[PDB]
């Protein structure tokens, strides 16, 4: 069986002021994104990026008019925020001498 609503009204009712749909959206992707992000921080991290990318989405999706699907949109928004997640401390403690806390991500 399937749904009746698809990402394509999904979107357009937060963008109508109902959060409440942005909430059961994200739980269709938050098992896609969750996967392709893993490739990109270890399973300890995972989950706190993928909060992140929905946070950061939702305040992008206010903007997002591009007429076109929105699983790439949204894909983008994940594996964008997991680069900026692992260069925030990756180059955030690399200011402390050698010998303790030099390890950086690249």
């Amino acid at each position: 069986m399937s749904e009746q609503l698809t990402d394509q009204v999904l979107v357009e009712r937060v963008q109508k002021g109902d959060q409440k749909a942005f909430n059961l959206l994200v739980v269709r992707y938050q098992h896609k994104v969750a996967s392709l992000v893993s490739r990109y921080v270890p399973s300890g991290d995972v989950p706190d990026v993928v909060q992140e990318a929905f946070i950061k989405a939702y305040r992008a999706l206010d903007s997002f008019r591009g007429d076109s699907a929105f699983y790439t949109w949204l894909y983008r928004i994940a594996v964008n925020t997991a680069k900026n997640y692992l260069v925030a401390q990756g180059r955030r403690l690399e200011l402390v001498p050698r010998g303790s806390h030099h390890h950086h991500h690249h």
